[PDB]
């Protein structure tokens, strides 16, 4: 009944494919204005979460990580009703955000890999989201909003339909850290990487391949967002440079709140290092029930409440 739930026939849609939209959370004229003040506000790190990130050697992309916890716009935006009310039509009525990332595309980039995630398993093997071991559910909710025109030419996403029911990786697996790949690596026809590792390399069976014949484009305009569990098979196109402009994506991740966020760990580990959760918390956008086993926070770290304005 909320203003914004998924129709019957949309939820039909999400569960047959995996994923659903794009939705409008922002006019492109609205997104445009905000992402060019924003992108200048996220250069200061001086109040973000993760601090000395230097000593993280090697491929991470943990400085886009959780800029929700510091910043006043994207504390409100991971709260917009247009997203949430989608949400809880997935997950029901308690549901936490428990990760943000950027994820640019700079004129000349590779495609993202494609990938799976269902377990987040950090550095060690161990698992930063754990579902009721007794059911079948696993992966993150993931919200993919376009801050600026998501195209074909400037590295939009790609999806393989109902993939998002058997995983074909294994996040316990080891990639090794290529800093070199200069967006050059080709791969059936396409280059790709995953921030100088393979995700080729987590794969089940060496020699499967992802079902590209089947891949689909989500074009998007700046202020709309698409929904898909994190399980479904993803990718990007590259960038061509084509457009002088780079292509910026924001997901924002969401799991009902008795998913175990970060079990049993007070950092994140990275294959070069732990970054302290210290100052993490997840986010409840929805409800206001969660268990004491996580770790919450109501404000950003400038005192800003997280909700939507
Ligand atoms: C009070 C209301 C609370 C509601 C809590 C939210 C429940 C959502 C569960 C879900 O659809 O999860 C789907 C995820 O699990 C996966 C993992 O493969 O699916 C499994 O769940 C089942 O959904 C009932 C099956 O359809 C699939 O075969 C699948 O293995 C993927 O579809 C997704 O990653
Ligand atoms: O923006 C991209 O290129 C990848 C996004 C992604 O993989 C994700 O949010 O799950």
């Amino acid at each position: 009944s909320k203003k914004f739930a998924l129709t019957a026939e949309q939820r039909a849609s999400f569960e047959k494919n995996g994923f659903i939209g794009p939705f409008d959370a922002y006019s492109p004229e609205e997104m445009k204005e905000t992402w060019k003040r924003t992108r200048l506000r996220l250069l200061d790190r001086s109040a973000a979460a993760y601090q000395d990130l230097d000593a993280i050697s090697g491929g991470t992309n943990i400085a886009n990580y959780d800029r929700h916890l510091d910043d006043d716009f994207l504390a409100s935006h991971i709260c917009r009703p247009e997203i949430c009310d989608r949400v809880e039509s997935i997950l029901g009525p308690n549901v936490l955000c428990w990760r943000t990332e950027f994820f640019p595309k700079y004129p000349g980039d590779e495609g993202t890999d494609w990938h799976q995630a269902d377990t987040f398993a950090n550095a060690s093997g161990k698992p930063q989201i754990i579902w009721p071991e007794n059911e079948e559910f696993g992966g993150t909710i993931t919200v993919w909003t376009a801050f600026t025109d998501a195209n074909i030419a400037n590295g939009c996403l790609q999806f393989i339909p109902g993939t998002q029911n058997s995983m074909n990786y294994d996040e316990t697996k080891r990639m090794t850290y290529e800093p070199d790949a200069n967006n050059s690596v080709v791969k059936d026809g396409v280059r790709r990487g995953f921030f100088g590792y393979d995700y080729r390399q987590l794969q089940i069976d060496e020699n499967w391949k992802p079902d590209e014949a089947s891949a689909v484009p989500m074009q998007m305009k700046a202020g709309q967002f698409i929904i898909f569990w994190s399980t479904l098979m993803h990718a990007s196109y590259p960038h061509s440079g084509e457009s002088q402009e780079m292509r910026m994506g924001f997901a924002s991740r969401y799991v009902p709140s008795f998913v175990h966020v970060y079990p049993d760990s007070d950092h994140i580990e990275e294959y070069g290092g732990r970054i302290s959760l210290e100052k993490y918390g997840a986010v409840q956008v929805i409800g206001d029930e969660t268990p004491e086993y996580n770790r919450l926070v109501t404000h950003t770290t400038r005192g800003k409440k997280f909700e939507a304005v």
